[PDB]
């Protein structure tokens, strides 16, 4: 449902997640992280399943942020894969990736991987 | 300048990855996946870092595919993490999670982790 | 600490991992799954940093599973690598890896990743 | 039977794993890894499949080393998650999770991701 997925989400962290979902799958919206190399909001893009299944199933998402705005550049972008579990407590439960750019002897440590589960405020 | 990240690219897969990169960090294209249940080719979206490090570093970058089109909805999401390394053979390194939709008792297994490389071959 | 971490502890899907940790840095034990093609116990192996840093951190450690017991046999593994935090309210927390024994074909979806806390029971 | 797991292994960083694999399931040896913060060979604990299926699949598999020894103490542990492919170029596939001692507070930072393909040259 993009009703469902639009809105203000924040995490465990504290970051914040301010998303609207479009009715062709398409996400957009900008990322502020409360941790990391990162200072005021980023530019973020996804896709969604605009066209999940009518059961209890989740709704498959995922979107990217690359970490340089106009005030800071981390050289690096993090993707979030995930579920919108819809309801009155409405979750979405990622994983997410966070590559560096690193020089070729460094890339061996380039990613590190966590997972983030997003509450939603009142919309 | 010099993020010759544009192009059509193909991983050991045989998937395809058409890509443009956009001068303010976007990346938009199309993915045509070669396994899984997927058909003819999804939307792709992402971003990456528009000025990267001048020491040798890669380009961080990322992209979501939403395994839906007008053939098939897989009802699931690929991302891929990566860094695109130039050169006379470029590549774009990638870890990827590709999350499904399940029910809440099925959640524990409901994302597969794996890695791409892609070349322009 | 190894007494820190010998006991016995369930993690948020109802498994239960029964562990000793050895001076040496061993962990051996048992893993009872609450979930997936899984039946009565398990023999776990792994390694612990022994010798933690004297500050707050946590202490590194991993372990694994093979699905192969004298009842069931699942053809595949699961690793673990976290950390345990120490207190009163002790934790373990892991990421994890499950590789299934797969054809070359299906080897690109060979692997689950996921999360799993761990709260230890009264030693 | 067949399980050609015990041996010499090499990645494709240059990193070096001695493994034995015992009848019941147990893999013991060392690790030696020729990046990061080691030195010298490291002890190595993990499991297998010992009665692996009979139609084409590979064996699953996985090990742990904690990268402490005489020397040194990254205060770090490693688990590799894959399967062994047998036959006339024998490798094993792996993904791994290399998590570091951390504050609650960086925690968010502490696991490192990567794949290693060991093969025996
Ligand atoms: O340090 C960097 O390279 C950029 C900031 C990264 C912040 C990460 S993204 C995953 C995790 N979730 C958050 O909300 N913040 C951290
Ligand atoms: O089966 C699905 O759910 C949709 C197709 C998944 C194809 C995956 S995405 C990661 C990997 N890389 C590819 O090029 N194809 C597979
Ligand atoms: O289905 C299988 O192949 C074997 C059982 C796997 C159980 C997994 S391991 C990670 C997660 N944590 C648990 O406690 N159980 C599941
Ligand atoms: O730096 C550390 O914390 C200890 C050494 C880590 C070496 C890693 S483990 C994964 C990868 N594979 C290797 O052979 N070496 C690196």
């Amino acid at each position: 449902a993009e009703a469902g997925i639009t809105g203000t989400w924040y995490n465990q962290l504290g970051s914040t997640f301010i998303v609207t979902a479009g009715a062709d799958g398409a996400l957009t919206g900008t990322y502020e992280s409360a941790v990391g190399n990162a200072e005021s909001r980023y530019v973020l893009t996804g896709r969604y399943d605009s066209a999940p299944a009518t059961d209890g199933s989740g709704t498959a998402l995922g979107w990217t942020v690359a970490w340089k705005n106009n005030y800071r550049n981390a050289h690096s972008a993090t993707t979030w894969s995930g579920q919108y579990v819809g309801g009155a407590e409405a979750r979405i439960n990622t994983q997410w990736l966070l590559t560096s750019g690193t020089t070729e002897a460094n890339a061996w440590k380039s990613t590190l991987v966590g997972h983030d589960t997003f509450t939603k405020v009142k919309p």
